């Protein structure tokens, strides 16, 4: 079978407007919650909206049988004031996620947002880890940035202000799925702001002991590694004026396969290899829009790893399940 | 023949020394200047330093004919106050990369840094650009983030800020070469935020407007785009829902190769074409360390672009020094 | 009749959604826009919401014919960056306004708000004035404090920073509705920040000469003036000292009732005379809860005008009709 | 008998010079101390100022018999650096108020001021309360802007940073006299943001749990509560949502009557109701003006509440004394 | 006869109660202003207070003939916001002094405060100049730190911000007496910034194109020119690398006395020469304390120059009242 | 013999090329080191540079049998960050000193910078005193302005802040030597910040309590005590008014000679007396410029002190060997 491991929750248009009722009122109103009827949250997941389809069908029509559902990360407003709107459309989200993959099991598999708050103690998610746990949730989104590129930065990833949450990881084994969520900036927006901080915390990783205090820690980076797998080399020739090579510690990351190229999907799999790659397409999302070439979808990128006569039988079973099933611990 | 494009001037200790100076007593000593002869500027090029071998040697050996250089970028402080060390600093620079081209013109041709001071209208770096425009040089790096990964940051290269230099380049035809400076991250060092910066400026060329207000303006962006050439897809599908694409912005660009792997290389000159590729190595430097399996060094990149079967020789030639000829309007 | 001088838009959800996402990509997909339909617009209007009915239902419950409908405030971000959401976001609930009372308009006259962006000169809401003006508005929220109880606070309402805005209204002949719109503060929330702002705005205009030099400019302070008719002595002693006293100038002023006692109410009409009042609810929303003690929805204030022994009926009709009619140039 | 529990002292002009001295060095002479004779103090208590006539006079000629006086607290300087000049300066007030209503007991009764420094914790108060306490002081004003209106704020009042000196009161069983200080604010000057505050603080104490926590605290609001009478309403529809109504807390309130309006103390009285107000009036101070419709200065208002036909002798003798003398611990 | 050209004035106390209220209200009140009686003026000029005696008394005692009174400057609040109450400050002030010299004008002469606020162009201070030039003001106080050791700087002394002014000075053929106001520092209180900022102020002068743009500029340096006569040797030797010396530029200035040692006096008189050293002694102020050794007030100074055997009778009639006849234009 | 206690090393020029280095990387290199052998940083002292000749050249012109040598202190960016360029950079400074003290023991003796970093507990530089200390190393230099004339500043001497310092200094009855290093004012450049962070310095330590507390603690002022022994009077009169006079905290205090007129020299030996002075003249620096009228050196002041007549030879010989010996701890 094909199992995404990147995708984002189509949730009722009540989620949002509940966002921005929190900012409105910023809490004035008590924390309150998102009110929407099972009926609503399953033609969510039929709308339309922007996309070509909807968002089960658009996954019918590429082959995917099942997909792990996130938040859309560019709304979780991590550098929002106050912290508690934060905490609580973290939680109104994960309780959204879990109530569409309750009502849609045979497609939709929960993955969790942090209610990451800039400046906050990483300990300050664990409450709702446990809650997302006890929910069946098989992993979590993990932001690099949380100050969603302001004037101030997180320490590095490889900062011990990071290892109460890698220890708790490790405690659940359960993955952190790197990706960040919004950006301030001008000059860079959110969809490429994720690229450069998937870059910035895969060299994080991979400069730093986390592997060495944490060997069990499972990381996916997102969207093929940002730019690292393409830039390699200056990386892992720095490495050599050191105690670890860069392609030591980076052999304990998996990555996910959300590139619309033909040729990135084949530098991705041919430096990481196929044992630490998952599917994913982010799918319906950035990538929804037609090659006017070809006419398929820019998301529709299975056939591309199917046809890689380069790969075994063996290993695009490994890109299109078992590396998510053993990473996500999927029943 | 073959032209590398990319390269970093080997200076007398003496350079960084005043650069130590001038930050010492902000200008109390007056502009001073550094004070070396001819015979030192000749001998730090065949220094061996942390190098392999000398800069001159290590072209020789490699195949190189001629090399472009310019200032070593992290150490032109452009959000270092106050503004006129800057301004000092980079006017020393080109005043000894001159030099050291009239010294040596068998294998340096000579390309500018620009005085930029953070927060300053760009305008202030035209003066500087005369001066070397008449001491013959080719080019000029262009810093995208003249405040180094601080607090703030520049306008991205569509907004008319930038306008200025785009005019005057194309007045002089002559090129920007995209290459960003320092980095105060602790998060992000230099070498990284080449990348990153890379990746923002390709981006916000490729999604402004500034090739349809400047269409003869050359601009080369270093280390083969940064994430761009890899995360193409993702960012040509967005372009898609507006009035241009991304590709067709990036096909006015061009692109050096130093990338360290083979598989990045290939990524690249398939990605935007031979038609857009300048050879480039960064020898020496980040890339001159060697493989203690296969002997090589991994900056020795040239063998790779002759081994393409793809390629025919004539992209070769277009490669290694054609484009080099057009672009930095070499004799 | 019984024109309500202060409603706020009861909205379809996707204008909020269109919020979160303009701040979720900052810019990155373009302006976009709501996308719809007319048939959402007035079930909107309908839709029981948090309140016990819908709007017009609640309207028609409590006899009121016409109700001037503005944005929600406390929604309309004016400290939000960049400066291009606020104003898109402003524009597109000022076009589905329009819309509503283009499809309602037996119920809905259309007011505007202001993109007002902290910081930005004032002259930047001209050009949606204008377009507001060429749709049939009637009115503008005028937001003192578009930082929204943050660091920095914009000049007083004296300060020629807003001679500008003053200007074009009288060209206009329209009012300024002073209404403040979210705050940051975890002291003051957004509702108690309504009554502040209200405080200082009619301190400012009561104590400068925006008046002198603006005779014929129309201004309605919000929410019976916040605090100013229950403090009004301590001000106009201190006017004393000055040049005007105090009620020289807010006699020029206009207040709304948006109050949800009897006793204050009383104080207002009492304080600045029928001429100067005009009848205004903001049902549905913060006071559409049932007074137990009553039965009655709190925001039902009507029959506590209509059963005051110290006004003519004149006078009432003067607070329930007349007195908007002049003041926002509507239709008869 | 009538009992002001809302006045300010008249301190020789050697105090406020003082003020100034210590902020011209800001510490760098040393502590010092205000140098000022008994029959100075005594002469300061009679010299008409910028008044119509002298303190004890007005006081006098309005039939006051004795006034609970506290600093001047427009001058106390909260924001102010280096802390130890506000320490030190509010020290000396104190003092000096404890020396004129020891030289002058048949009128004046002491009330502290506190030396909150923005940003100290409240704690740093407690070393002077306890002086001031072994003085025989009656009171305590509290401020809930130490930052004088500047670009950041205290915490509310329901906030645990104020729940030590919750506790410590309680420990001395007596009370807080809700007050700001200074203004920073080019819109809104000290005596606007006084109204403002006090709507804050009210807000603040009626929307936490403070008074679950402390049952017996006892809070005087400055100036009939600010705003809050006259708003209630809508405090209170918001309030249905929660799990105490606003009317709940604030019925554990007291607060002063210093409105200079005969219509704002109605609605003051007629709303708390006579067991929660204590007569205050100010005097002198932003109320020591003639009203021309009456001859009689503006803070001339106890007539106002003797007149009122509402309310019975017994009603009137609790504002105008029990009220004051059981909150403040008055000696018989 | 002896004229002092370095005193403040010893005001009624209803005007430090008057700054009080103004930062107080900071302007609700309105402007008003100090009230107080001719008879409480002069009672001011005889009150004891903090000194020995009363500052008639004390100059009388001194064998001072006249002495020019300025602001108390540590009072004046450069630095306070909002603006108009350091201008109403100032003009009060000035208001006050004026008052007092004509009811004393036997004795007193009136030097003038600026009303400088920190950031204001200092074009904001000449109509309150003209005021007092009406008022028969004798010079102005210049403050070369409005900001009072805050977070920022006014520019140097050599920095057109302050051309203008010594434009005007020159106009009006009047002298600025360098003198600071207060220190927000807690290591550098009032009376130890007065000397740094007399040294800064000094430097700017001599290391600058002042004296060749307004060569009739008239500048006294308060308390000997703070640092300078005693570390003149560092900056004259700095200044050989340069085509002015310290020493020409410093030629052109004028220095008052106010030094409580004789060493220190002798040092000064030596190094710049009689012809520019008018006396001054602060008298009443930092200085009026009794030296347990000889019974004598620190401040009575002038004995100290009367006997100096170095001097002649010209030397020393220039030094007590020749040079500030000229300098303040004195009747 | 004469023992010069105001020396700074003259260091070959891959020093501050290093310095230059680390502060272009910022680390990413790790802290590495200067490279360089006995025989560079024997001949740095020996050669002409700026100077009329050799630093070793001088001292032996000039009579000077010996003198300690710490860090140019101007280079030593106690403001810059990260922190541990300062502190990397003061540990090279410091192992250089100590490698030229150990080949050329005829002429210099080891004094040792400390690592501030502004805004860092004191207690951040014991490591690296206890490694000097186990260098032969014999007194510190001290920063009060470790911010470097920034926005902020650090705490006065007095405050407690620097106590756990002067504990360790009477631990290891070792000396301070007092003396800032750069200045970001654009009013005041560094060799003015010198003097008036040392008027600073002791005005602090002769207000406080310290050596009520450190009875035995040895601190040197650098330049005379700034403006101190010249503006002594006004500063004793103030404290006439506390409990413990100006004069006997400072009598605690000793002072070097870098004074580069004769009359300053007599002031400061005539207020602070010859049994508190030390011999010192930074030469080669600030002073080393020739009189072109007498023709010596500015900073050959050994002569000055040898021929004022009321100086004993005893005097001299304090003045010239046995305080410095006492104070430091010289062998
Ligand atoms: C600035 C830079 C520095 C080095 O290569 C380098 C210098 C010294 C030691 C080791 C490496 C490289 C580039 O600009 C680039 O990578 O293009
Ligand atoms: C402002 C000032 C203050 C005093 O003189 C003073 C005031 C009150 C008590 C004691 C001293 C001195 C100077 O400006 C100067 O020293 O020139
Ligand atoms: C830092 C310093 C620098 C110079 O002397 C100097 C250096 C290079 C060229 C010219 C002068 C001196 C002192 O520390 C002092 O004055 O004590
Ligand atoms: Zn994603
Ligand atoms: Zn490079
Ligand atoms: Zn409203
Ligand atoms: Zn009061
Ligand atoms: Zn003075
Ligand atoms: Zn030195």
């Amino acid at each position: 079978m094909i199992i995404d491991c990147h995708g984002h929750v189509s949730a009722p248009v009540e989620l949002w407007a509940y966002k921005a009722s929190l900012l409105a009122h910023r809490g004035s109103h008590g924390r309150g919650g998102v009110k929407v009827t099972d009926e609503q949250i399953i033609a969510a997941a039929h709308h339309k909206e922007t996309w070509p389809d909807g968002h089960i069908e658009l996954l019918h029509n590429h082959g995917t049988d099942m997909q792990l559902i996130s938040p859309r990360p560019f709304q979780m407003m991590n550098s929002a004031k106050p912290a508690r709107v934060v905490h609580w459309f973290c939680e109104e989200v994960n309780t959204l996620i879990h109530r569409q993959c309750t009502l849609i099991p045979e497609m939709f598999i929960p993955v969790a947002g942090l209610p990451q708050v800039a400046g906050e103690p990483i300990e300050n998610v664990f409450a709702e880890m446990d809650r997302c746990v006890s929910m069946g949730f098989k992993g979590f989104l993990l932001n690099p940035d949380p100050y969603e590129n302001g004037a101030e930065e997180a320490p590095p990833l490889g900062d011990r202000y990071w290892y109460p949450l890698y220890e708790k990881l490790c405690e659940l084994d359960l993955p952190a799925h790197i990706h960040a969520t919004g950006s301030q900036s001008e000059r860079s927006p959110y969809s490429l702001h994720f690229i450069n901080e998937e870059t910035i915390a895969t060299y994080n990783l991979c400069t730093s002991s986390v592997f060495d205090d944490f060997p069990q820690l499972k990381v996916v980076v997102s969207h093929g590694g940002g730019a690292i797998p393409y830039q390699l080399g200056r990386f892992e020739s720095q490495s050599r004026r050191s105690k670890h090579l860069f392609s030591e510690r980076m052999a304990k990351l998996y990555f996910d396969t959300v590139l619309y190229t033909e040729g990135a999907l084949r530098l991705l799999i041919e430096t990481v290899g196929p044992e630490r790659c998952l599917f994913g397409s982010e799918c319906p999302g950035v990538g929804s829009t037609i090659d006017p070439a070809t006419g398929k979808q820019m998301d529709h990128i299975a056939p591309f790893i199917q046809k890689f006569d380069f790969l075994s039988d063996a290993d695009k079973k490994l890109i299109f399940e078992d590396n998510a099933r053993k990473v996500f611990n999927l029943e």
